[PDB]
């Protein structure tokens, strides 16, 4: 690929190949933009056709980062890291040291976390060697709390009250995560309409919640307020629009709009869309709290902000007229324009998420 | 090109590319190895006509100078920065300080300096962002000392073609008169010697027959004549097909980089039992030269210091003669050797080694 | 002793004979290798019949101790300290003191810890001169936790299945780690065939755990699937080797084998053995945990891991077809040599045990 | 050997031994006291016949260095570091490397110099390992600044012997004329003094003669010679009974180490009236010089510094004839008594209290 | 008087004289010795007859505590800090402000505490100055739990045996600390024959231990194994030493012997008699672990060695066959001699009770 292109069409920062012979360690660390601090963001472990597209991989998810962290209302920019591997067969220890290194040699502009292929238990070695790394020493509920608050915004701005008590919510996919999504709405009085492959865990749900169990393809019509996609992405296409009841759309899971006119059109439909990186930005905020000593309490009470974040984005969107997954874009660079300039005052040592 | 594939055969360690749109910034940062230390290698500014040309350059490049540096008793390992541009008209201020604070941000992994197409200007700018750069205009006229190099390269070469030092005399034909070749001459006038010259620049030439009572030569006639040290000190590969056969000086010690065209033109000079002195390590003076910026800079320690190359090259020829092998090869060896045996040497545990960096 | 040629020949890194007159101070601190950081081992103080023997015996144990420390997959290197005198006579506050400012003066090169002959309150004695010292501040369950999973790691060897869970384990000695081994060995429901010399301990077990009491020379052959030597070492001899009926040996005991034979052979039989100053790692690595703020809990949990370690132990013998004890040798040597590889890439501060 | 037990007598605090099978490097350090501070001594590199020979060696030199910086009013140890193999052949850059890491680790409790078979070269490079060492090539020609310290001795001397400083005119007898040697000479001349040499080197007793107006005597002749100053300045024992018959030189100050070959032979020059500046303590002027570079290395401070051996040896004199002893063991009982009094008056509670290591 | 005579005559270190006028404070700081470390000792705010009355208490003092901490085993040296004036009427903030100030410039060489006439009030006042203090942020229990132990020494010396239990202890005075000392008494099983001026208090011990009260003279001879004075001092003299009944003389009270003279003898009688000045060191030791960030528990575990010490103190007359009294003075001369000594090996940075 033309990487100097690709970089300087976005304005990338930095593109920073490691490798180590010995343990076979081949890492990219992608860092898209540090405007509002240190790029952070996941490694991801997988095997790649093709480096120079783990190259492209690495560089597109680091973009996703400043986008995600900025609108989180974080002060962390945009990086992420592809290692070349299978996480199930060629991990050691030497690689992830080996890896630490490398961070603790880009001196905190660069800051990691679990991503798929990666564990805490991978994390722990890395911390062997720097301090530039976070999800270390369960994750699911703090996040599930973010997509709780996240519906509870879009409840008021579809329903006119954030108050969620009485509604049902159409829970596609039953994992950790969703898991705990319907323990909230349950403990607040809501209908759950869940589903999933996995009928085992259907059954966990239902047994607790009092859910009613519904075929895997039949969870996007029932008759329920919210629609919650908490299991894989492109969800919401050309199939499932005409069919979807619920007025609004609030999920967990990435990549929720196949094509960008999905979009487009269900911006038309009126109906209430919770950007999906943002919504589920319980995640990242929850592993950014550990930068300044992890507490879960206060973790999971910050995470309870994408309730205004979210709200920011229905206000964008009126505004310029433009859909939810638009406006979410657009309060980033909005934000990180706008930090940039309020900190362009001269100060002999700022802070940042680094400072004890 | 397959970088990762390039980057495992010779275990490099990072390249660490760097871009700044406003600025049109376009930097390769290659490390290749860190084991006796920070890499330390200028940043060549240049136009390629390939974006995987110029990454190729600067790893080739980088491992370059981790046998440099090691060879040149260094503590630092091997890096490079390659910028891709047109140094006469893409330069402006935003791109240096940009690449400063990058290189900043390697913490003092790499360390830069000057090279084709960048100037000390451009080291002060980095300067701005970071200490981990050398050869500023406060620190490192470098060309005498580096010049003061070879000098002591080449007394070393003698000693062992000539079983004395005493280059007192002595006929050198020097190709080229610039800034380190001017000063090559000084040193040789100095110490009694015969010295014969030629380059391009009519002026120079004169300045020097004139300066040292030379004997300009034409710019072929150099390659052949009646001396016993050839000083190649403007252009590479000069020791080829066309000019190896016709040279009989008993010894080969200049300023100029790459001077074997070939790895077979230096297995040859070595049958023929020309004595040569590793291009990259007798002119390693100018590496060893902005080295000493790090430590607070100090030109007459430098000098002295410099004065080591002396001693090295006469290292590599007890290694040429201890595997049998020619000089160009045992350079090499040396340097892999030297980087093992500090590597283990310097295993041991310490609260705060000391670097190049130490204050 | 030819000190430097008993050096020479293994590369020991230093030999610190310090030496006080006035509180008759004479200590050893024997330093063999210092790659994977500082050196770390306990002071043994004990009566020699000539000093340049406790001068070897600290060369030996030093070694023994970067062993051991390399295979628990930890980052300290091996030292030890051998103090010439009679624990129970003439021990005195400023011989610690003196011997703590020593340590003090290797500037963590060293650090060290109790031994047999040094106690507790001997550490807290150097403590009060510097900060390279542990066992400040019970450690017995910590280390017969270490057995247990060191165990399970036996069992899914010789039995494909870690669960011990039925099995009966034939338990030599009945000390605190034994004692505590059992406990766990219990309530995960397992026999135990327990025995030692001091009956009234023999009680304890048989009453808390419903174990039976047998004859100290018949605990070699009873019929149980683990044979657990907690008690002298070198019990696993040609008397012994014949007799065995259990498939497994797992236990607390140093120098277990009293001849290189003894292993070589017993590999052939297809008994698995788990290395002996690798199983009982869960001592040393529980002492490396205070120097980075003691945690009872986190000390329990690392030891844990004494499963993987042992099992790489196995892997190793399945690769270069050598009985268990030389599998440990040579998986300590192979990691510290990767981990010297691996942090051969500058940095101006790496971390080690000793950062903050 | 007993180590423990030649430890134990005279309370020796540590013997470091360190060891690198790649390099060769078989090192012992003794450390024999530190309670005026860091312990400072050279390290002597020889071939030794025996293991514990070396290590007997190292121990009793450590031991002397404390008298030595005791009495020549250092607030620095007792320490000496033995390194067995040839020097001429066994050096090599590792060894002294992997020397200064184990240096490092002592912390600063010892601190290193050159010795017998030691060079600058060789603190140099264990300085890329620690600060804890001496006589670097950056700090301390030195042969003068100790000639330039037993010159002021040796006017403490007289005072003594002649009731006055002014060697101005008197003639001095020199064994050898070596760099040392030569500086002494240099400043005897000024003063406008007779000088009558003596060395092996014709060229170096010719170059004295010519520039001091000297009189060259025979190698056995300058025991005995008109003069009421002998100068040993070349090697020791120089002072026994085959020269002590054949002297009267009212005064006895030189370079040379260990003057007295046995104790007996002091115990007669005392006798004999032959007021004589014990060998250590006026030749310290070596140890203050390289001890002047752990403060900022400055020559002119060394040497206006090394002026207080004047006042110390008539310090010893003093002692001397206060317990009525040779001067040889005022010397010995001035150094342990300074330390006793040193300690006593350290002993008062401090945060920070100061140190040769103090920046 | 004599300032210098005085001080040359025992060495002592400074006299530092404070001054300011406005706050109306004098203050005396007398540093008799620091060898074993800073000089620690409490500050008395009384009124004196002349000024030189005041000094030469402050150094009488401050000479009285580098014994007493040299004894308890603590690295502190000997200070005293009198204050010239009223406690109850001319105290002032800025008066205490300007004694932690100058405290602040001996650097550590001085730290401070209450004494009679200065309060945890005043102390707080010197702390806003000065972190040189200690006695700030109940004291009596762990002073207490120090006679305790010591008392259990003298048991173990005159009965065979440690063990109080069964034994009858005179107790004279009922104070926070003779109260606490009598809990401690009881709940290992022992008869109290309690004692006091002021009956209120003789209840709530008769009432809460089931002892009998006794009057005040006749505390003297009751039928009891040991006697506690822990009244006012001086109570052991002509009159008391015949009528004692008790084989032991273990109390809190300070200057228990009116007259050297008065412990010359009674060591003839055979009494076992554990020094004043050392066995209530539990005092100091509890005021010292606050300099190493305070905590009960570990105070009060501390104290508990002045078991030891009391014991060092009777091994010291059975060897020069001195009375204990003597041996006190001599065991702490001793231990500053010790320490002093194998303290004097350089180390660029020695521990002290200040090092963090």
């Amino acid at each position: 690929m033309e990487i100097f292109k690709y970089m300087e069409h976005q304005d990338y920062e930095q593109l920073v190949i490691c490798q180590d012979k010995a343990s076979g360690l081949k890492a990219i660390i992608a860092i898209h933009d540090t405007t509002l601090g240190p790029a952070l963001g996941g490694t991801r472990m997988w095997t790649y056709a093709s480096e120079e597209e783990a190259i492209e991989d690495a560089l597109r998810l680091a973009r996703g980062m400043t986008y995600k962290n900025a609108a989180a209302g974080l002060n962390l920019g945009g990086g992420k890291t592809v290692i070349i591997g299978n996480p199930k067969t060629d991990k050691n220890d030497e690689m992830f040291r080996a890896f630490g290194r490398y961070i603790e040699g880009l001196n905190g502009r660069y800051i990691t976390a679990e991503d798929v292929g990666t564990t805490e238990a991978d994390m722990d070695l890395i911390n062997l060697e720097t301090d530039y790394v976070t999800g270390t020493s369960n994750p699911s509920p703090v996040t599930a709390y973010g997509i709780y608050y996240g519906m509870k915004a879009a409840a008021k701005e579809a329903f006119g009250d954030d108050s969620l008590a009485g509604k049902t919510v159409a829970v596609q996919g039953v994992g950790n995560v969703a898991y705990a999504l319907c323990e909230y709405l349950h403990e607040e009085g809501a209908k759950l309409i869940i589903t999933d492959i996995n009928e085992e865990a259907v059954q966990r749900a239902v047994d607790a919640f009092g859910a009613t169990a519904v075929g895997i393809n039949e969870i996007y019509s029932q008759e329920a307020d919210i629609f919650a996609p908490c299991a894989l992405g492109a969800i919401i296409n050309d199939e499932t629009i005409p069919q979807l009841k619920a007025k609004v759309i609030a999920g967990s899971a990435n990549n929720q709009l196949k094509e960008t006119r999905h979009g487009d059109l269900i911006h038309e439909m009126g109906i209430v869309y919770a950007p999906d990186y943002v919504i589920n930005s319980g995640g990242v905020i929850n592993v950014a709290d550990e930068l300044d000593g992890y507490n879960r309490e206060r973790a999971l009470k910050r995470v309870e902000g994408i309730y205004d974040v979210i709200g920011k984005i229905f206000a964008i969107s009126k505004r310029d007229n433009i859909p939810t997954y638009v406006a979410a874009d657009r309060m980033a660079e909005e934000r990180i324009a706008r930090v940039a300039n309020t900190r362009s005052t001269f100060l002999q040592n700022e802070k940042s998420v680094l400072s004890r």
